[PDB]
């Protein structure tokens, strides 16, 4: 893990039925926490539901961790690791995603499926109300051997209002590492451009580990 | 729709990580709402997971509808309809279906998407402790414009215990239909047999429709 990483990307996935394949390509810095990505749509374009829904799929070795917390992204390479995610909206939306994440010489591969069901049709994610997702920080404790992550989120809406979705994300290192204790990743993750049906993305996170 | 149809059948998934296919070929009789299937694990044998989860995703064209109830089903066709359903089981598994049900001749044809994450390493899917689906009952009520059906179900563990699971299901007709009011379709779901590692399961189903 150098102090310079490129991100490469692959994700498929169904919402609603609608089939679509977005690929992207980008850049990051692992230890400052700070990552941006390029995304296409390749497939299914145009999307009919709010692009926000899928970011937060489209890397936690990306999180700046201070010394005593120990690492379990950093550590699990060069092997690598994969994480699962149920993503519960408070309309009843729910989306499915997973991420295998692999290192080779310089880039990360990343391998997404991503797959949303029962969103009301006259709901904010497929009339496409969303603005952003708010900072969040998730929780992170370890059960079963394996590190685990909880966030409750919240889209802000076209209007003010927010539609708020439950984030439980296991993530599974492909070998031993040393496991860290109850911690906090804050997380801001922003859209920094786009086309006007998002067939092209541009997206950036900054995280940071703490312990209260 | 005659009084014989046969059914036809993929799903594509991925429990856990682990990726599979599986076809089915069967014969089901849709008024007397009796169905039966033979299913063939083509892709990812074997599997790490319980059987039983996938099961319900293996069509409500094959219930029996008294007469004061507006079938949804079957008005539907010849256009067909799909539906898309999360499964939300007490550990924290959590499942997403879906199915698009086409009508070609005298056969029934269904495309399925089936993704399970964050199912507990030692829970009764990953550690094959399931025996069976309790029977249910399905509520069916009608939400902006389209049908949805919600069940309190339950797994029957190796043990006596159970293992709880919410199922929430929309179904959308392609077309216009004369929609029910609140009902009820009870549910038996059963492995007629199988082979020892599942590759190869007989399956049957008995739905009829009521209003309490």
């Amino acid at each position: 893990i150098k102090s310079d990483m490129k991100i490469k990307l692959r994700m498929e996935g169904t919402v609603n039925g609608h089939k679509f394949v977005i690929e992207g390509e980008g850049e990051g810095k692992p230890y400052e926490g700070t990552q941006t990505m390029n995304l296409k749509v390749k497939e299914g374009a145009p999307l009919p539901f709010a692009y926000d829904i899928l970011t937060t799929a489209f890397n936690r070795v990306f999180a700046k961790y201070p010394k005593d917390i120990p690492d379990y992204f950093k550590q699990s390479f060069p092997e690598g690791y994969s994480w699962e995610r149920s993503m519960t909206f408070e309309d009843g939306g729910i989306c499915t995603a997973r991420n295998d994440i692999t290192l080779e010489g310089d880039c990360f591969f990343n391998e997404i499926r991503f797959d949303g069901v029962n969103f009301p049709p006259n709901g904010p994610v497929m009339q496409k109300k969303t603005l952003k997702w708010e900072p969040s920080t998730e929780k992170m404790y370890v059960r079963d051997g394996v590190l685990m992550g909880d966030v409750n989120m919240a889209l802000l809406l076209e209007g003010g209002g927010h539609y708020r979705c439950d984030f439980k994300t296991t993530y599974k290192a492909k070998k031993g590492v040393q496991l860290p204790d109850y911690h906090f990743v804050d997380h801001c993750i922003e859209i920094l451009s786009h086309d006007k049906d998002y067939n092209n993305v541009k997206l950036y996170e900054h995280a940071v580990a703490h312990s209260g």
